[PDB]
């Protein structure tokens, strides 16, 4: 059937993803390799990966790079009628996406499923009960920002040492630190 459910978001020390339509630091070329990487890679021959996000996300993407190439995109909206131009599913909520997977037309094609932001999609996924993972790649500076992350309940969230593929020692780019961290839930 479809694969795991995973979280994937990058966070600067006040908890802040976003600013004024874009990210709140300049461009990371390698956490952008990293999140291009983590969701677009499929173990399961002739699957691609569900990326789920959000309506401002979807528009935040360059044109050009709409949609996520190599990926299955979908956008949550209650006030879109159609998918987007460039997307071609579109949900009223993450619960309807993820019963939108077992659909013919998304059930063998899919394999893993990637919520990819923003804040209110993190917030339905983190409250989802079940088996989650939270990729998530902690900025070592504060940045101004309008759109937060929710914090993380270390009472049902383990943050794993290490994770298969992901190195797990401090990172850095245009005098930016980071790190790549793991959570894990299985309620
Ligand atoms: N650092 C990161 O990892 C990261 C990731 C993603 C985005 N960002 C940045 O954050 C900002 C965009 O994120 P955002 O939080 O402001 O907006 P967003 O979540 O991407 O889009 C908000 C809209 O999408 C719909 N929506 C969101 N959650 C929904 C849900 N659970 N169910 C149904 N519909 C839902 C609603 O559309 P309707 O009003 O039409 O119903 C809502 O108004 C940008 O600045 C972006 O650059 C950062
Ligand atoms: C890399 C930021 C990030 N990192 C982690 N770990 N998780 C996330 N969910 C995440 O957001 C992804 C946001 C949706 C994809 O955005 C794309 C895609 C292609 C081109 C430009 C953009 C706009 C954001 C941008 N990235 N670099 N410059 N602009
Ligand atoms: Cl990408
Ligand atoms: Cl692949
Ligand atoms: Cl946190």
């Amino acid at each position: 059937m479809v694969g795991s459910l995973n979280c994937i978001v990058a966070v600067s020390q006040n908890m802040g993803i976003g600013k004024n339509g874009d990210l709140p630091w300049p461009p990371l070329r390698n956490e952008f390799r990293y999140f291009q990487r983590m969701t677009t890679t499929s173990s399961v021959e002739g699957k691609q990966n569900l990326v789920i996000m959000g309506k401002k996300t979807w528009f935040s993407i360059p044109e050009k790079n709409r949609p996520l190439k190599g990926r299955i995109n979908l956008v949550l909206s209650r006030e879109l009628k159609e998918p987007p131009q460039g997307a071609h599913f579109l949900s009223r909520s993450l619960d309807d996406a993820l019963k939108l997977t077992e659909q013919p037309e998304l059930a063998n094609k899919v394999d893993m499923v990637w919520i990819v932001g923003g804040s209110s999609v993190y917030k339905e996924a983190m409250n989802h009960p079940g088996h989650l993972k939270l990729f998530v790649t902690r900025i070592m500076q504060d940045f101004e920002s309008d759109t937060f992350f929710p914090e993380i309940d270390l009472e049902k969230y383990k943050l794993l040492p290490e994770y298969p593929g992901v190195l797990s020692d401090v990172q850095e780019e245009k005098g930016i630190k980071y790190k790549f961290e793991v959570y894990e839930k299985n309620d």
